[PDB]
């Protein structure tokens, strides 16, 4: 009759149900998952939100894992096909069908991708309007301009999702050939996400000390420095050799991690690119922009690009832009 | 001119500095740092407050600790004395100076006590309109009560701190002749706070069986599991062989676990005992409410106190209320 | 000449690279890389190692994996095909290929998997001399006992994996009625891990009150809590409409969690039950046993299990050890 | 007969009780306590070692604290005044008593410490002979030396602690004037640990980008960068009208952060300047040297001081082996 009630009773007062912080998934499964999986056992939103087109598997994801649900601790995970159940999350992510086949072509990735993103748009705005948007479906640059235009959210509160990896690949293969690891070893590389992405080795040091120094000079000739990066842009190819990636997935959890916290630190992202170097013509592509409490703390860093690595970034821009332009929208 | 300006730009958006998450700090000191090295470390609050009239010790306190504040992550910790820093918190809690002489009269802390605790009082909850209160101060329940009433917040959002330490000691006591730990050896213990707290042993178990049953009966006799308890009320005493208690500090980091996350687990505390047992006038004393956020999750739990114990919490009650009465309010 | 050299020289003290804590895993995939995801981000282990016959899959997951590699903090990865890398292990796990089909059978896995697993055995062994194995492939009872007796490590040293989720779910399913949660709603389900575990209610408490009690008695009418277990057993079932288990992880996690730190807490497993109930000839299944450093802290807990389910334990240990008789070894 | 028994049996397997991970603490108290609170709460080793001549703190204590124990999870904290109880410790760090009163002469604290700090050598270092020393005490450069030729252990195995905080205000301190944190925002100060210590601000940068450069030139005039530097030395001071330094306990709690695990980080610390700058006689003082298991990674960061700070460092330890050299051993 009143069997968890007789043994649980209430108090005269009554502040009904609620809670407060939220995290929304879209696209259960590898780069979902993994994200989840970093996400929900590192432990930040009161409640999770996962959404689909894929009903069956979702059951199975949100369930299953659901299950651990007691390995950690957060409170709800929801899912459905309605992005009805999010109506106000913070942490909003998205990601989409439309992976490399070991072959290139990830730009072609654009005409076969905006049929299914475009409509997503509509509603996961409408009910995310106190939501920043984080894209780790492919193009981190490109996808991200689309829905932000569509959507029309001020910048500081989109972020596409682009180089954040990039550096870390290229931080960490770097610590092998030193004897100290990603740690201390900043290593940076900045573009937009895809084979060519500029790299600024002007900023290459360890402690207090800037490395070009210690070594001189250049790629051109030297011991292949170039390599270190251009498999940094092939790094996505080999790989599906197993079909796909399943777990960088933190750099996504990390991304978010100054959003949702709101700390305020220096990372890459997509943003707009309008009034810098040669690029003038919203070019969402892969800048610093520096992060925070339901925006990107509007703070883009400007920084000296070396001519060689200069013109790279522009470049990219001029390379990048090309697809847009046909619009398709 | 723009130094720092210079190498970081903002963006035409601007979403303008606030914050979300609220910790706020009363008595820069031992319960109180010890609190701070446990919320501050464990990591909780986007931002903390402390506020004492001790502006000397507060600089060196706020100020060192602060140093640290690169350790780990929290964002801004504020401190002064005008209770207007802090102006809107969900986390917050109290202490105070009235400590026990290694010689009794926890109770005489009564008197003493209420003098600077009242005032103290329209301070902090005006400012803090959506927070909740806990009182690491001396007399868990006791004093609880006294602020309550005083402001009247809804109980559930009100919570002392009392016995949570209680049964941890007890619990943890407890491990040391089994061989297993604090952990999985779930023991409870249930009054107030002080000496002569009931113990409901009757709850005794491990895994999925319960403990009187593998022994069978108790204590009037046996190997005085009569003793394990009462220094558990003296453990307060003998300690302050080096002056106080300085990190019982968990205990309290825990009891707003619950609370700042929200997630509804049943623990100690201090609430209203109405229309329960004998008690009947508003008795705010230790029992199982639980907790979640901006409250204290509606729901005290009902189990079978044995009469040997059944008793004992009533009579805590009897005792207890003495001291009010007198009023002095 | 000496740039990496330059930048960091050495003293003349020399205490050569080596390491300390260790974990090897079999089986770079779901359950593997669930596992990975789950202990390589929560952090344990000062190397981890990985090791597949499937060249491929382990470079794009050791590799991208990797990647994250500087999102957090571990040190080292290794992956191979010849158990030469590991040499010397604390917590090591195995899995294998032969995973449920929707339809039923997961018994039938035993003929096809000794085939493996068999050979499996001389290498993990021979070069983890010092090492614990848990098995997160089928049959967690089973297949751990054919390794087992195969190796011979003294038990203590020798987990499966079994009934670790089964309590979880049960344990989980259970808050939601409630209206707390899997933390403090301690719940118990102990049998083999497969649709017929036993479940010991009897054990069934919020708190320290115990729960049968609050509602009195139960199963062969009610309102199904005989239903709650079942799919416990069929929770396996239906998820794969999603193709299998993708992130129980945590359990497995978990489990070793005891194991590596060295904690000694009660948790599910399967040992061997010989001199117990009915069960008289070796029949590891899921029973309680502590864990800790490098051996299950060589304690099973004794419990008194209800007639009904008293039997149930005793039963699966008799349908269990059918399909091991026929010992194809 | 048997109660705690008959609950808990055991196997026939027995792996003897051991341990694995061991932490040692010299000077239970403020420096000590709040390493305990920081290194305990935060989860390193196995069981804990705290050892003094004040019989009755250690009590209150080692058994408060120890009270927490169930907030978190170590497993054992011993207490003693004859170092047997550690026997085989990997991080041990000292104090002792002799803090700063307001007024200076942080170096008068030479002849005055050598007296107790002596005789603790021969214990300490007998016992734990394979363990790693950090020195909280006083003169953080200074006392190293002491102990080390003292006892002799390898360089890379004794640690003083220093200027490992240096950094951190500095680094904080910083990011204020910033509006990023002392996370991304990367700044260096590096010397022994008292007024006078050289700053090398030709390593200031933000993300990719060297700062000087983006202001141009610095302190002589400027606005005040000299300032920042000197209240980093100052920074001991003020503080102590609060008496002393209550929790930059998480330096040290970092500092050895990087041993314990074996990491391979660089950060400052105390070594031995002997064939470098000017220094050519054993000044171990405040310098980069690269932390990991059991040992300081045998690595000194070698990197260009400006003249201006070039100088500042030789100079240091120009200025520091003043004291020693009476000796007074
Ligand atoms: N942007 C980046 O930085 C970055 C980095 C990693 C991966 N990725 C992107 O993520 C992809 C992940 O590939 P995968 O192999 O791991 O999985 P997958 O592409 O096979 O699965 C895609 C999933 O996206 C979600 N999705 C797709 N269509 C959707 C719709 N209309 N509505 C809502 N959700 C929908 C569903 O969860 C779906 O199962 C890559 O191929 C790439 O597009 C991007
Ligand atoms: N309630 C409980 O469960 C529980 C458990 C532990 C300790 N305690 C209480 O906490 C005390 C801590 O003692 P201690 O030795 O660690 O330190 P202490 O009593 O000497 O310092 C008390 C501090 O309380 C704050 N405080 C006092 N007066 C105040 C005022 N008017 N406004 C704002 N803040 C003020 C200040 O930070 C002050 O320095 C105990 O004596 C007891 O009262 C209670
Ligand atoms: N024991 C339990 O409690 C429990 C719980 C969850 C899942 N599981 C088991 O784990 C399986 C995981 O299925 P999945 O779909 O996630 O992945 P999967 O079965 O398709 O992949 C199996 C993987 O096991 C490893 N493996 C197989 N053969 C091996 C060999 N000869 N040497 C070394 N490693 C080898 C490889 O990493 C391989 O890719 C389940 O089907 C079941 O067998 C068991
Ligand atoms: N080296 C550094 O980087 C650094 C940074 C912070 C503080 N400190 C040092 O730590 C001190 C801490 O001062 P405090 O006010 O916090 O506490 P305190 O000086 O009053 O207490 C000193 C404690 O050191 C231990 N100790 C003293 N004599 C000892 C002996 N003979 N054997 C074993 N242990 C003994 C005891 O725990 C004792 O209570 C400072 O004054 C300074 O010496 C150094």
């Amino acid at each position: 009759t009143a069997l968890k009630d007789k043994l649980i009773g209430h108090l005269a007062t009554s502040q009904e149900p609620r809670s407060y912080n939220k995290i929304t998934v879209v696209g259960c499964d590898a780069v979902g998952m993994a994200d989840a999986i970093s996400v929900l056992m590192k432990d930040l939103a009161d409640e999770v939100a996962l959404v689909d087109v894929m009903e069956d598997k979702l059951k199975g994801e949100m369930m299953d894992l659901e299950h651990g649900s007691l390995f950690l601790h957060t409170a709800k995970i929801v899912s459905g096909k309605d992005y009805s159940v999010s109506a106000g999350s913070k942490l909003v992510v998205i990601t989409a069908g439309a992976r490399q086949q070991e072959g290139e072509s990830r730009l072609n990735l654009v005409q076969r991708n905006v049929n299914i993103f475009k409509f997503i748009i509509p509603n996961i705005v409408k009910h995310s309007p106190d939501c920043l948007k984080e894209l780790h479906p492919e193009l981190g640059t490109d996808k991200n301009k689309q829905d932000w235009k569509l959507s029309g959210l001020p910048m500081h509160r989109i972020i596409g999702s682009g180089c954040n990896l990039d550096s870390a690949r290229f931080r960490y293969l770097m610590g092998e050939r030193l004897g100290v690891h990603s740690c201390l070893v900043i290593g940076w590389v900045i573009g937009q996400h895809g084979d060519s992405v500029p790299s600024v080795w002007s900023g290459m040091w360890d402690a207090k000390l800037h490395k070009d120094v210690v070594d001189s000079a250049y790629e051109v000739i030297k011991l292949k420095g170039y390599t270190s990066w251009a498999i940094g842009l092939v790094v996505s190819n080999p790989v599906d050799v197993l079909t796909y990636v399943a777990w960088k997935g933190c750099s996504v959890a990390d991304l978010a991690q100054t959003i949702m916290k709101d700390l305020c630190r220096v990372h890459p992202v997509s943003t707009m690119v309008k009034d810098f170097y040669g690029i003038k013509d919203n070019v969402f592509l892969s800048l610093p922009c520096v992060l925070n409490n339901g925006i990107s703390h509007c703070n883009i860093v400007k920084m000296k690009l070396k001519p060689d690595e200069e013109q790279q970034l522009q470049k990219s821009a001029t390379t990048l832009w090309d697809i847009q332009k046909d619009l398709k929208f």
